[PDB]
């Protein structure tokens, strides 16, 4: 899974019927050291419910279809978790309460 | 999924019979601001009706086969949606209207 | 799917029994603007039978296994189409005729 | 599969229910000499139980769901092994 | 599929049971001309048994699970062929025979 930051939402009304109801989020990718990149993607978030500027984990490929309801939906990226902390050794790469 | 723009159309006559009557569009990926990137998919667009230079969403890999009728087709990219708006922190960065 | 150019054949005598009879082509990938890349893929072509220097559409991943006979073969790339023409808005970048 | 080093822990309290109790590790890929690269995966690690600095093998995509228990989990990276050695034959590029 | 060269063997004693008895090779990816890249990966080979310096074809993703007995194993890369030659127009750029 990749780490990304929730930046916003993508609204579509003309779309495949299997995507009806599916919330789509615009995410900004994070690199290994915790820097934001100028790379973005759109992921479904029908199961986790992440809010603005939270860090989340994205699962890509058929993994995204294991979330309930997604099995026969055409999603190749899904929000699977909201990150609270990323420990490195015993020092915090990331912490939600701070940022 | 990736935001893209319809930039072209590929015509083939000699092809797998599963692709008879499936329009083949060249979809070039865009950055967050709609600038074209050096990445593309030739992607199936059967059920949404993407036209010239609108923003669309593409799904890739086995997700492409989840669209109606694509189940047994050798497609690895599909247009799944036409974008109406994109907001970032509730500020509008894209609206199809304009 | 990606656009690519057939740039030769790969011959194997020692391979998994599943790949027996599967013709494998060395394909050079093509970018969005029609330029060849220094970047080569090996793809099954048991179905469309594409010739030397022809441009083709490649499907990757399990998509490649949807073609006749490929269902239980370890193929992750397959020729799905021979390209006659490619356009951009309304500009020829590739024509099999020309 | 890719060789990687365990570089961190990722902790989540809000997540898809199929991820409850799944250990999430930050894994940074390495080249053939063990130099860390600028690519990573957050990977599930319930099977193997790798510890910090250890070299591990990661399988990606639907392979990650083949570990017992991961079958219907939305995971696209998993630790499948801890590397002891890598023979470049009589020449040894790793030994743990 | 990718062209690679067998550069070594990966040995592991602590691993998922689904991987016991599975031979793992370290493979160096190659581009066109035959030039090794400084880009390596680890693939299963319990069905071809390629040796050192052999050029092989690698299948990735779920294709790798189509080999006999890889079906419920976490393998995303497998050796599927030993490449005899690579014929180009009327040239021919590789051949076991010579190397």
């Amino acid at each position: 899974m990749q780490i990304a930051k929730v930046r916003g939402t993508v609204v579509s009304t003309q779309k495949d019927p299997s995507l009806r109801g599916v919330k789509l989020l615009l995410l900004q990718l994070v690199d290994e050291e915790g820097n934001l990149l100028q790379k973005y993607e759109v992921a479904a978030d029908n199961s986790v419910g992440a809010g603005f500027d939270e860090w989340v984990l994205i699962s890509r490929g058929s993994a995204a279809r294991q979330l309930l309801g997604n099995e026969q939906r055409p999603v190749d990226a899904a929000v699977v978790a909201i990150i609270d902390t990323i420990h490195v050794e015993d020092r915090l790469i990331y912490s939600k309460k701070d940022q």
